[PDB]
RNA sequence: ACGAGAACAUACGUUCUUUGAACCAAGCUUCAACUCC
């Protein structure tokens, strides 16, 4: 079933939609962890072509 | 004082002419740059 799913990449997202976040863990109460990862800012549209 | 004596089975002559080791065939199939604290 996965040999017949054709998914491509996306078009090149503009570089202004990237934002560096703090990785926070929330088990009982939120506390930060020293790890920043460069994510996308929310409500950002990314376009794929899947067949 | 031998059915004997003398006498090269020798001379000449391209294993040679024509002939694709070719034809067909995806280096591909399945994978999250990821999990934990």
């Amino acid at each position: 079933v996965f040999a017949h799913l054709q998914v491509s990449d996306s078009e090149t997202i503009d570089l202004e939609n990237l934002k560096v976040y703090q990785k926070v863990d929330y088990s009982k109460t939120a506390k930060p962890l020293p790890l920043y990862r460069e994510c996308l800012k929310p409500n950002t549209e990314i376009t794929f072509t899947v067949s």
